[PDB]
């Protein structure tokens, strides 16, 4: 999505002076790489000729887009669950590992933040970002109870961030990065706003972030019932048919 | 308001430990004491001290303040930090203390300079701000109706510069450091504060009302206040409860 590019951009950019490369041949990965057009803004924007770039996703068809999209020699894409045990290959691998809009998917918040420790070099650094509040979480939550998408949307908290509602949630993840190991940690809850000035690039948004598959019959109907809620809400003004989001993006820079 | 309370308890909890407290005679300055529960709170709390100033722009709240938690030590009076500062308090305050206030200010960057310009050589200071806030969202919800199109006129003097700004942290360093700040930490804090009942949420926007509709009016505001709550998923219908997630900006200082 649009909101995604620029969130990863203005991050890079701020970010990108901060870094320490301090070597050649800089092994470098991405988690959650998705289509991988957000992946390419990581690997070009970064100065260096990395040796190598991996980038992981548990999305077997967006991983496969992706390889056959932007995979080269250097760019490889590979499934993995970083939830799940790392192999003992990666462990300590990547001078940089990369993350955005990922890790608000993830139940096991303590085993991924570890696995992205384990995954850094012993003088490596980490760039992860992640949302917390997000009034996109709330337009699919107000449709949980309703007999038209109640079972549909019956899994609906293993998509909402574990942030969306916490407090002092820039205090409970570097708490979770010092207890890791990370002998630096930067973490910063950045409010943003991004404004569509027509329904279509909202719509647009909404059916690209849609975590649901309510197939085809209903799919266009989900929609229509979240820009009605949207309405309700006021992140659409119905006057000038326009869409605003004002959320919370949770950005991390550690350091091993 | 309770969810002031909590914030002020909270931010002066967490902060505390971090503040440079000089040996003896110490002048600290509270910024929007409004009643004075808060500014009592931020007395109570730290460290003899040798003096407690409070300031406000509302006659009647400071008239309030007075009577209830006057003493010789801790004086009340009005002023507007957006105004020119009196000469006497140039330099004057070891520590300055504004907490849900700074939101209020159309003239972000003199009411930081005088900041700047109040606190003394070596002093520090602690602030609380408001940017995105749902209850901002209510009332401009009501702006545009006819009914209150006259009324809900000034609506955007009383919203916070910051409730749909991109990186309000980084827009208040970057200003705080040109005033002359050597030390500044600005954190965007994400907040919730949930209502059990309708009535303490009822409460809460009565409270923090900035309109004088007058007795007549206020409760038919209210009402299409916690009805456009309800549209906007901030009461939950069928619980008959409610949910604020919101940001405050806190920022520590030294001069
Ligand atoms: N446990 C997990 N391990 C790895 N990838 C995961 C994951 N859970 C979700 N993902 C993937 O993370 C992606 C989040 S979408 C973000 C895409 C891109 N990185 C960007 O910055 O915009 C999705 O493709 C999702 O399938
Ligand atoms: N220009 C200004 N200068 C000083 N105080 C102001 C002001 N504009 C508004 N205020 C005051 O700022 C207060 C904000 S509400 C009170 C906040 C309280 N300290 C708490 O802990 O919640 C109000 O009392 C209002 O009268
Ligand atoms: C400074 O304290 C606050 O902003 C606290 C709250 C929750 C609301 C009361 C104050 C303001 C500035 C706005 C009140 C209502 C509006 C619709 C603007
Ligand atoms: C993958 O798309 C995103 O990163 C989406 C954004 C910007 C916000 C919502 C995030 C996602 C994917 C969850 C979708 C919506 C829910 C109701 C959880």
């Amino acid at each position: 999505s649009s909101m995604q590019r620029r969130d990863a951009l203005n991050s890079l950019t701020e970010y990108l002076p901060k870094f320490k490369w301090k070597e050649s041949k800089e092994k470098i990965l991405d988690i959650g790489c998705a289509d991988g057009s957000v992946t390419n803004i990581i690997s070009s924007c970064c100065p260096t000729d990395f040796e190598l770039f991996e980038a992981c996703d548990v999305n077997v068809k967006s991983v496969k887009y992706a390889t056959e999209h932007y995979g080269t020699s250097k760019m490889r894409f590979r499934v993995m669950d970083i939830e799940s045990d790392l192999p003992k290959e990666m462990k300590g691998k990547f001078d940089h590992v990369f993350s955005f809009y990922t890790l608000h998917w993830i139940e096991n918040q303590e085993k991924a933040f570890q696995n992205i420790y384990d995954l850094t070099a012993d003088d490596g650094e980490c760039f992860l970002t992640l949302l917390a509040q997000m009034p996109v979480f709330n337009l699919f939550d107000a449709l949980k109870h309703t007999e038209k998408w109640r079972h549909w949307l019956r899994y609906i908290k293993n998509f909402i961030s574990p942030y969306y509602e916490t407090s002092d949630p820039d205090v409970v993840i570097e708490l979770l990065l010092k207890r890791v190991g990370f002998r630096y940690v930067d973490v910063r809850c950045r409010q943003k706003k991004f404004e569509f000035y027509d329904l279509k690039s909202f719509r647009n948004l909404l059916e690209a972030v849609s975590p649901f598959k309510v197939g085809q019959e209903l799919q266009e109907e989900l929609i229509d019932d979240v820009m009605e809620v949207a309405k309700e809400m006021r992140i659409i003004d119905t006057q000038n048919s326009t869409a605003k989001l004002i959320y919370n993006l949770v950005v991390i820079h550690c350091r091993k």
